[PDB]
């Protein structure tokens, strides 16, 4: 089918063991010095050994931090690599209270490092930001926003990325020797993680096809919030549910019952017979959020959460994107899918999906703010599902006819890419194929991959695309 075509899914497969030598040269730890208790940052720096170069990372300062950087690497001379450990910070930043500080700190890193001319490969390392293996547990969605930025980092500083590793619980000494033989070569891999078991590495391939039943998807009833409801994603969604029975639609925006289209939405809704509620609110309002959960009727109690509120606008290139830009990218993504987590946890809730995107799952040139934000979503949904909670994230490609990406501009960019324009009615039978399948995650995208892989490895190799037989095709 050409709807189980449009699903690709992220998997983790076994790789070698590395070598045995750690790396020959020196290495520059970087530290956040508010952050640098928890146990696997003390196993990472003992392992990294006492030659191994200290930076601590205060505050967010690029410029000070450039300076310091240069200091640095005038007194040591070229360093094997950078191996940051700033994911550990996790508390929000006192001035942009939906960037975790280490997010900030990693981007101001990548700055500050291009502009002090420091140009060994910079390794992020993460604890609980992937699930990654048969059972795996992702602890903290928080780390995980990081992949989104790290993989954008290897798209626009390809020769000074080195990649990003996923630490287990325990580091003992296999897990230190599996680390420090990446650092001295990880035989082109770039998104690892390492566990008991061995080295494992991300890879996307075509989902399994659509088994109907499987997940033993609910029928669509009661209550239903669609968060960016209003919006061309979000109401074409609404339009589906409306279409297979839903009771009672909650659509939220920002402009609420002043949003583009929303009478026209509302009355098209309506004649299927669908209750409909638009509401203004913001979704990072936990206060506007509750009171909307507080109103719904008793005959019709929430039994599903579909959370498209997003901007996409306003994001720039790693060397020049602030904080603030990236708090505003963050806001509806973090912050609204914390608040929507924290108030269904005890709901027991039919499905709960959060919508992400190919720059997440992918990395996109000129889009860190926004595949940090979508990349927290896809790991809250791990992080739901290890919790026994219902999740999904689903990593849109470009919708045609309606939504964010319609118009000429920089949907040029991703078509003259391959990324190209999926009709509606396709992308939204193969979310029902996923959400049918129970599936946790998915990349939902119609690709040319004769146009893409060439494109997107031109200055380094993906590792990532191997077990997508087109893309191995595409590259021989
Ligand atoms: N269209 C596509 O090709 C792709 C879409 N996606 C994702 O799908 C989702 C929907 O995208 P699409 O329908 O195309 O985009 P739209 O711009 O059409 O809709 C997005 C919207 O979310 C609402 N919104 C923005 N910020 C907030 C907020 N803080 N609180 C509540 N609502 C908010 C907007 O209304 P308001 O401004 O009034 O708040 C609008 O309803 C987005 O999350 C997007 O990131 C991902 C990949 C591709």
């Amino acid at each position: 089918s050409h709807m189980d075509a449009l699903r690709y899914h992220i998997e983790w497969n076994r790789v070698a063991e590395p070598g045995t030598a750690r790396p020959a040269g020196r290495l520059l730890a970087v530290i956040s010095p508010d952050h640098a208790g928890a146990p696997w940052v003390t196993a990472v720096l003992d392992a990294l050994g006492p030659d191994t170069v200290r930076f601590e990372a205060k505050g967010t300062d690029r410029a000070a931090w450039a300076a310091q950087l240069a200091q640095l690497r005038e007194d040591e001379g070229e360093f094997h690599a950078v191996v940051s450990l700033l994911a550990a910070a996790e508390a929000l930043h006192t001035d942009h209270g939906s960037v975790p500080l280490g997010l900030a700190q990693t981007l101001l890193l990548a700055q500050a490092l291009g502009d002090a001319g420091l140009t060994a490969p910079l390794w992020c390392l993460t604890r609980g930001g992937v699930a990654a293996g048969r059972g795996d547990v992702l602890s903290s969605p928080v780390q995980g926003a990081l992949w989104g930025l790290g993989r954008v980092i290897g798209l626009e500083h390809p020769d000074r990325w080195g990649g990003l590793i996923d630490l287990p619980e325990t580091v003992d000494t296999r897990a230190a020797a599996r680390l420090t033989g990446l650092l001295a070569d990880a035989g082109g891999e770039d998104q690892l993680a390492i566990r008991g078991s061995g080295v494992l590495a991300r890879r996307l391939a075509h989902a399994a096809p659509a088994v109907p039943g499987s997940g033993k998807r609910p029928p669509v009833h009661g209550s239903v919030l669609v968060t960016g409801g209003t919006g061309g994603i979000g109401g074409r969604v609404a339009r589906r549910l409306a279409e297979q029975g839903a009771a009672h639609l909650v659509l939220t925006s920002r402009r609420g019952a002043d949003a583009p289209g929303a009478a026209e939405l509302r009355a098209e809704l309506e004649q299927l017979g669908v209750r409909v509620t638009i509401a203004a609110c913001d979704a990072a309002d936990r206060e506007a959020l509750a009171a909307l959960l507080a109103e719904l009727p008793e005959d019709a109690p929430l039994t599903a959460v579909f959370h498209s509120a997003g901007v996409a606008h306003d994001d720039a290139p790693v060397a020049d994107l602030t904080l603030g830009q990236l708090d505003a990218l963050m806001r509806a993504k973090l912050t609204a899918a914390r608040h929507l987590h924290e108030l269904t946890a005890d709901l027991d809730l039919d499905a709960f999906v959060l919508f992400s995107s190919g720059a997440a799952v992918f990395g996109s040139g000129g889009q860190p703010g926004y595949a940090a934000a979508n990349a927290y979503l896809d790991a809250l949904a791990e992080h739901r599902r290890s919790l026994g909670l219902t999740a999904s994230s689903v990593a849109w490609g470009t919708w045609g006819e309606v939504g964010m990406a319609t118009d000429p501009e920089v949907h040029d960019r991703l078509v003259r890419q391959g990324v190209l324009a999926m009709e509606p009615e396709h992308a939204l039978g193969a979310l029902d194929q996923m959400l049918e399948n129970d599936d946790t995650a998915a990349a939902i995208t119609l690709m040319d991959w004769e146009m893409f892989a060439p494109a997107f490895t031109a200055n380094r190799p993906s590792a990532l695309l191997s077990t997508v037989p087109e893309a191995v095709s595409a590259l021989s």
